[PDB]
């Protein structure tokens, strides 16, 4: 693996590529990962790398950066909004294409929670671009579970930010996902879905994927419930058949 960079609106994106030993012999698919609200390019327990390694052992190459305001990237977290996000990792999409090394009729997104969310977007939007679309414990109704924190937690919504633990969420997140109808800006896409969730997921309720799977994609889309696990599947057992069930889908 290497680190890579990626310049957006004169800021740096931070990120890593692995490039596998097949791209000597012929053009090789990637997956793009996008990562989630407060997460990173690599996730709890390294579970992003770990699928890199994986996916690079079967002669698929990734990318994945973190966003701008997260991570490595420049920028600060207050900053960050999901089109923002989306517009990102357009020009993520965008970067891969223009990459030599990478078959660009097998480019395959992966998004975890909020990343899957900017993933079904970015797909129902390019969907030609997309090989085949991986989402995990995506926050499709993500709206509603901000909605349903501000009034448990009383978080007053004029403020220019809150701190979420030590991550300013900047108020321009709020007024900008209330404009997104997720569900509706994902429908485009018709490639093949595989839905990953935690039947366990506190964050995300794995009622969503189902919810992705009756307005999104129908038919085409693969529900994989991972029994026990919560939202970062953070467990040996639950992480291995997440790295197996990815694998065997793009396979």
């Amino acid at each position: 693996q290497k680190a890579i960079t990626l310049t957006h609106r004169g800021m740096t994106l931070r990120g890593m590529e692995h490039i596998p030993e097949k791209s000597l012999d012929e053009k090789v698919p990637a997956v793009i990962l996008f990562h989630g609200f407060t997460g990173t390019k690599l996730e709890p327990h390294r579970l992003f790398l770990k699928i890199s390694r994986a996916l690079e052992k079967q002669g698929i190459a990734s990318f994945r950066f973190d966003f701008l305001g997260s991570g490595e990237s420049d920028g600060d977290f207050e900053e960050m909004t999901v089109s923002k996000e989306i517009e990102e990792a357009h020009a993520i999409v965008d970067f891969v294409k223009r990459d030599g090394r990478i078959d660009p009729s097998h480019i395959y997104l992966l998004g975890l929670s909020m990343g899957g969310l900017v993933a079904s977007v970015v797909a129902g939007e390019r969907p030609n671009d997309v090989a085949k679309l991986i989402l995990m414990a995506p926050a499709g109704n993500m709206y509603e579970l901000i909605t349903e924190t501000i009034r448990q937690e009383n978080i007053d919504v004029t403020a220019p930010y809150f701190d979420h633990g030590g991550n300013l969420v900047g108020r321009s997140f709020l007024e900008d996902l209330q404009t997104i109808n997720v569900f509706e800006r994902a429908k485009p896409y018709d490639g093949p879905v595989l839905l990953i969730h935690g039947t366990e997921d506190d964050v995300v309720p794995h009622r969503v994927s189902h919810l992705y799977e009756q307005l999104c994609y129908g038919s085409r889309a693969t529900v994989h419930l991972i029994e026990g696990a919560n939202h970062t599947f953070d467990g040996h057992r639950w992480e291995t058949e997440v790295i197996k069930t990815i694998l065997g889908f793009v396979s």
